[PDB]
């Protein structure tokens, strides 16, 4: 099935600095008893960003023994707690700061990650899908259709059943998404089972930041229109699409007007939505829904209002008919 509405558990790609990197110290994996708070609340779908370089350190060679570990022992969790797992490799179209198609990080390495990732994981109960790469940006732009037919390949060599989560440039924008996604209609699937996800946030920049609140001249319709280009881009050429991220402060009920929205035009359309961000180590991270002592989270209360509605039978927007 696929779940309307799911939540992105953030930790295990931090610190970017430090690789390999201790884990405790400069990475956070959902420690035991973490899954049950969500699946308790209603959640059972989670997207899990990973580092490229600490899962293969070095290039077209076997993963990682203690990185990927931890990963396997997070996927058995989630089993046990009724939760279903978006891998997501978290690193921009670049391998330790090189985009993929450059002269260091060639497709076919690319290619190689993605093979073994759906090699290592493809028969674990929990996992649901991969989310390929996250935001690619910048000078990785008009490289990344390449590369992502690339990855689609990887997996498909070991995984010919599972949904392919495959983000665009510009950091995935939904607002920006049919400036530069007719690119990526040649990319093929031979298991027809291919989604695009784009990104959103609904402060001024999109970026995610809030550096400012609403301001007087704010409006709740924002979230939708800023995912309108997306939707209707898919609905334009028959694809199917998700939200990977979105997320908003807990100190202005205008946001949370917003979300609510956004949510509804989402569930119209079929597309599922991945709220950035839970996870076992933010602190007092501002988008974050994790509990914390002193923290109302009114995200997640309206979350589960929707985590009740029925969900599509796949991945939307409808075909015409």
């Amino acid at each position: 099935s696929v779940d309307l509405i799911g939540i992105n558990v953030a930790g295990a790609e931090f610190t970017g600095g430090k690789l390999p990197g201790k884990h405790g110290t400069h990475y956070f994996f959902p420690p035991e008893g973490y899954f049950e708070y969500w699946s308790e609340q209603g959640i059972h779908t989670v997207r899990f960003p990973l580092k490229w370089e600490r899962l293969q350190p070095s290039l077209n060679a076997e993963l990682d023994d203690v990185y990927a570990s931890l990963v396997d022992d997070m996927l058995d969790q989630a089993k046990e707690n009724d939760i279903k797992v978006i891998l997501d490799v978290h690193n921009y179209a670049r391998y330790r700061k090189k985009v993929i198609g450059t002269e260091d990080v060639p497709v076919s390495a690319y290619q190689d990650l993605m093979e073994r990732i759906a090699k290592r994981w493809q028969g674990h109960d929990a996992l649901f899908a991969y989310d390929i790469m996250n935001e690619p940006y910048g000078s990785a732009d008009k490289l990344w259709p390449a590369a992502a037919q690339a990855g689609i390949d990887g997996v498909r060599k070991y995984d010919k059943k599972r949904p392919l989560l495959i983000e665009g440039a510009s950091w995935s924008s939904a607002a920006r998404w049919p400036r530069y996604a007719d690119e990526l209609l040649k990319l093929k699937d031979p298991a027809d089972n291919m989604v695009f996800s784009a990104h959103v946030y609904i402060d001024e920049d999109a970026s995610g930041s809030y550096k400012k609140g609403p301001g007087k001249d704010f409006e709740p319709m924002i979230g939708v229109k800023r995912v309108e280009p997306f939707v209707n881009w898919l609905k334009e050429h028959g694809k199917k699409g998700h939200i990977g991220e979105f997320g908003i402060p807990n100190d202005d009920e205008r946001w949370l007007d917003a979300m609510d929205k956004l949510l509804a035009y989402l569930n119209e359309n079929c597309i599922p939505i991945n709220y950035w961000a839970a996870g076992p180590s933010w602190g007092n991270y501002k988008l974050s829904i994790e509990p914390k002592d002193g923290e109302k989270r009114p995200q997640v209360a309206l979350l589960k209002k929707y985590a009740a509605k029925d969900n599509c039978s796949d991945f939307g927007p409808a075909k015409a008919e």
